[PDB]
RNA sequence: CACACCU
């Protein structure tokens, strides 16, 4: 890898606060227990922090945090901030809506602030990879909230939008780059950016990015980054099947978890499962929507199995005067952007979507998630229902489960049991 | 598979 030709750089600038350093090992274990933090046995890991002022942040960042009325770091932030700041490779697993984005973005800003300034021809220092274009844009917006107080520049690299403005941003110079894989691979092959200064690599939704469709794109990208980079992977779900594969992209790494070690949903979601025949779904949906739309807070996402079903259900509902719009991978990117912005603003309270909208999206005031079709996996179920109940908010999920979904019943029951939810007897009868 | 993911 030309182990001596590369420039030098530093990774660990973490200074442990005296309020944290004083904790004995037992006291640290009790703090972790109280926050439901588990650090994998045998890994190197700093003590968790428990206040924002422990976390080495620039005063600008603290000012933005206070302006947003953020009082206390979330559990994944409590353990992830110091681990990331220490420069260690890591995997950070915590519930949907629990703050993983800032868990990796704020240490990225510290990391960047300790490196020499970008010159001309310099690629990004921090690269974040995400599975959908809308999620990449959302993460870039979060980053801009905080990097803009320093003079940190960011961009979003993603398909479906003109290449020209993205090439401009990359050539002007960005310290932070958020990307979906395809457009980035395109730009790397054609020399529009490079990863020779990339020392902080984030895989968000990491188990999705390591799946059959994404893993070869990830491999193509990461094979171009120096192996002394820091790599940080994050997700609400971390199935055993991705763990060995993940080691291809990690070095001397540490795994941390919040909540139960098994597959688990956000416990602020009320989870309802309606066992019914496929032919009943239409009527049941309308019944449900009539209830939902009678309430003052009624913003709703309806998930379906295919782009064709998403289009068809949306036409069927709009023809009855329902204010529904849809997002899926066959729409143009300007249309996808417009529909999601209309949903965010509340101008359209019903979003019908494929799994393009299942991960990462943080939309204010979603109160209902409806699985019109049960998803492809129990992990996808956990992510979908996590579009509600963000941060401290509560939410409700309704799922239509048919006999054709029988093979997925066992794991669904386990998820429902882990969350202390009431199980529909028809679901148990299925097994 | 779906579903995402450059052109
Ligand atoms: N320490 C905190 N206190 C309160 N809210 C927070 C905190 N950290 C993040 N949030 C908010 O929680 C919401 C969900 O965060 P996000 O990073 O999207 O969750 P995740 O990536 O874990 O699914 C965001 O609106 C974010 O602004
Ligand atoms: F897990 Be969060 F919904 F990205
Ligand atoms: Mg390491
Ligand atoms: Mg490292
Ligand atoms: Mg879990
Ligand atoms: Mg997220």
């Amino acid at each position: 890898w030309d182990l001596s030709e590369l420039p030098k750089f530093e990774k660990n600038f973490y200074v442990e606060h005296p309020e944290v350093a004083r904790l004995t090992p037992y006291e640290v274990d009790e703090l972790r227990r109280k926050k439901e933090i588990t650090v994998r046995g045998g890994d190197v890991c700093p003590k968790p922090v428990f206040a924002f002022h422990h976390a080495n942040f620039p005063q600008y960042v603290m000012d933005v945090l206070m302006d947003q009325h953020f009082t206390e770091p979330t559990p994944i932030q409590c353990q992830g901030f110091p681990l990331a700041l220490s420069g260690r490779d890591m995997v950070g697993i915590a519930q949907t809506g629990s703050g993983k984005t800032l868990a990796y973005l704020l240490p990225a800003i510290v990391h960047i602030n300790h490196q020499p300034y970008l010159e001309r021809g310099d690629g990004p220092i921090c690269l974040v990879l995400a599975p959908t274009r809308e999620l990449a844009q959302q993460v870039q917006q979060v980053a801009d909230d905080y990097g803009k107080c320093s003079r940190l520049k960011s961009t979003c690299i993603y398909g479906g939008a003109p290449k020209g403005p993205q090439i401009r941003d990359l050539e002007r110079g960005v310290e932070i780059c958020i990307a979906t894989p395809g457009r980035l691979i395109d730009f790397l092959e054609s020399g529009k950016t490079n990863l020779r200064r990339c020392t902080y690599l984030v895989l968000d939704e990491a188990d999705r990015m390591l799946d059959m469709g994404f893993e070869p794109q990830i491999r193509k990208i990461v094979d171009q980054i120096r192996p002394d980079r820091q790599t940080l992977m994050w997700s609400a779900t971390w199935p055993k099947e991705v763990r060995q594969l993940a080691e291809d992209f990690l070095r001397d790494y540490t795994q941390i978890n919040v909540g139960n070690l098994e597959l688990s949903a956000n416990h602020n979601i009320l989870q309802i499962v309606d066992v019914c025949m496929e032919s009943e779904k239409d009527h049941k949906l309308i019944q449900l929507m009539e209830e939902i739309m009678a309430e003052k807070e009624n913003k709703t996402i309806i998930f379906v199995e295919t782009k064709r079903r998403c289009d068809d259900l949306t036409r069927r509902m709009r023809r009855d005067g329902w204010p529904a719009m849809c997002i899926h991978g066959d729409k143009s990117q300007p249309e996808r952007d417009w529909v999601l912005n209309e949903f965010r603003s509340g101008k359209a309270p019903i979003l019908i979507a494929t799994d393009v909208a299942s991960r990462g999206l943080d939309v204010e005031d979603v109160k209902f998630v409806i699985n019109y079709d049960y998803p492809n996996s129990s992990e996808d179920y956990v992510h979908r229902i996590g579009r509600t109940a963000r941060s401290t908010n509560k939410g409700t999920a309704y799922t239509f489960f048919t006999p054709g979904n029988l093979k997925q019943a066992r794991e669904l029951i386990k998820v429902l049991e882990e969350a202390n939810q009431a199980i529909n007897p028809k679901l148990m009868q299925l097994v």
